[PDB]
């Protein structure tokens, strides 16, 4: 399948200017722990802020430009950036929000973290039509010394 991975604070922003306006370490570690040993599919931005590769993952990046790294994979159409995946049981797709709207008809499966936190960003995940799907898991935590905010983990599956 092809499942998409996002936190979201209100109004469903998802980033300003190339940074996320936050920093909660438990949300970090639950993107860790359902990406790791499956590919991750993202665009050039979101790259550009990661900074890295990140580790044990396939990396693979969406440009209609030449790749200028060569320990990440570089594919230049949706079509590409699916077969480079090849055989997983898993396509993960971490975004940003051009990438997010256009797997979005293509994903089984959201895996969201929705932060109560109030920011005033420039870039959205598209989200937005519920009756198309199911809530099978959601754990909401409070705020502590590590996590400024509180957050809800939500996995939904498209009916
Ligand atoms: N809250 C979250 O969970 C989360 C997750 C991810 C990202 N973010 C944030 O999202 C923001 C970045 O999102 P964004 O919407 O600006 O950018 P993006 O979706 O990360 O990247 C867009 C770029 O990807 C390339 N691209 C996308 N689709 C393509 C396609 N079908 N074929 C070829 N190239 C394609 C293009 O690169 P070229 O311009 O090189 O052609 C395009 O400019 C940042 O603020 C980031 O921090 C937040
Ligand atoms: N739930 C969720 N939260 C996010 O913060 C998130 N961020 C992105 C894009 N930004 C990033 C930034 C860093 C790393 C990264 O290298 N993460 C480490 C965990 C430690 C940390 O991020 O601080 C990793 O190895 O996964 C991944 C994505 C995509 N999907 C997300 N999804
Ligand atoms: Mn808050
Ligand atoms: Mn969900």
């Amino acid at each position: 399948m092809i499942s998409l991975i996002a936190a979201l604070a209100v109004d469903r922003v998802i980033g300003m200017e190339n940074a996320m306006p936050w920093n909660l370490p438990a949300d970090l570690a639950w993107f860790k722990r359902n990406t790791l040993n499956k590919p991750v599919i993202m665009g050039r931005h979101t790259w550009e802020s990661i900074g890295r590769p990140l580790p044990g993952r396939k990396n693979i990046i969406l440009s209609s430009q030449p790749g200028t790294d060569d320990r990440v994979t570089w594919v230049k159409s949706v079509d590409e950036a699916i077969a480079a995946c090849g055989d997983v049981p898993e396509i993960m797709v971490i975004g940003g929000g051009r990438v997010y709207e256009q797997f979005l008809p293509k994903a089984q499966k959201l895996y969201l973290t929705h932060i109560d936190a109030e920011v005033e960003g420039d870039t959205h995940f598209p989200d937005y039509e519920p009756d198309d799907w199911e809530s099978v898991f959601s754990e909401f935590h409070d705020a502590d010394a590590q996590n400024s905010h509180s957050y809800c983990f939500e996995i939904l599956e498209r009916r």
